[PDB]
């Protein structure tokens, strides 16, 4: 509910680096927070922006959107003072009714923190092969331990193929019904022409079923969708991208996350 000086430790391929990230308010224009780093210059600056969005008349969900910068400067040859050559965003959004409890919200947050440290996506975030790969991707069942409310769950996603027409993976539970299944899709389809960047996509899909006397088959409920995009250009380094998903991990265990995705309280 309130903004503090939210610190991140290791970050990045070899897990040795940390960030503090000073809040810097909330804008009440749109109602989203804003934290970067102390550079000095607000073009050299670290930037995460939080934002938490009430059901109106017309979204009728809860929806969470979290985005990161992180801009790269240069020595700009000519000129005396560095520019941004480039900077590579991320975001992340977050779906739910208000019947969905906090444990469902809690189970997302947890899954993708997990997730972003899973061996499947560091190959995928950092190395840019994508799932859709005889020799770029594993392609094998993701172990997600430690997940949850306490930490005591599990989740174990098996590869129910590759869709060649969208390029995107799929990684489902081990579930009976085709409507249970709790699975996961990553894209790390490049359009490196017309888009003239890298966008990386994984959606959380977290269906529920509660469903008694209804012929005696449950039925899906809310479905707790979730989304993460990056975007990278060319010439971003690995260490780059990999500092963008690392720091992300660390965000999603971080008090400031963690009140905002399950209490839903836009931190002021």
């Amino acid at each position: 509910a309130k903004l503090e000086t939210v610190t991140l430790g290791n970050i990045g391929k070899d897990g040795k680096q940390t960030l503090v990230l000073n809040p810097r308010g909330v804008n009440p224009t749109n109602g989203v927070a804003s934290l970067s780093q102390a550079g000095a210059v607000p073009a050299l600056e670290k930037r995460v922006t939080v934002s938490v969005s009430q059901p109106s008349r017309n979204r009728k969900n809860y929806k969470v959107q979290v985005k990161i910068q992180n801009p790269t400067a240069c020595t700009a040859n000519g000129s005396c003072d560095p520019s941004v050559t480039r900077q590579a965003y991320a975001d992340v959004t977050f779906s739910f009714t208000q019947y969905s409890t906090d444990e469902e919200r809690a189970f997302v947050r947890t899954e993708l923190a997990a997730l972003l440290a899973s061996p499947l996506l560091i190959d995928a975030i950092d190395q840019l092969n994508p799932a859709y790969a005889y020799g770029g991707a594993k392609l094998e069942t993701v172990t997600l331990g430690n997940i949850g409310k306490d930490g005591k769950q599990t989740l174990v996603l098996n590869p129910r193929g590759v869709n060649p027409t969208n390029g995107v993976a799929s990684l489902s539970q081990a579930g009976a019904v085709p409507a249970l299944e709790k699975r996961v899709t990553v894209s790390v389809s490049q359009p490196s022409r017309n888009r003239k960047n890298y966008k990386v996509q994984v959606k959380i899909q977290n269906p529920t079923a509660c469903t008694a006397n209804g012929s005696c088959d449950p039925s899906v409920t809310r479905q707790a969708y979730a989304d993460v995009t990056f975007s990278f250009t060319q010439y971003s380094t690995d260490e780059e991208r990999a500092f963008v998903r690392t720091e992300l991990a660390a965000l999603l265990a971080s008090p400031l996350l963690i009140d905002a995705i399950d209490q839903l309280n836009p931190a002021y």
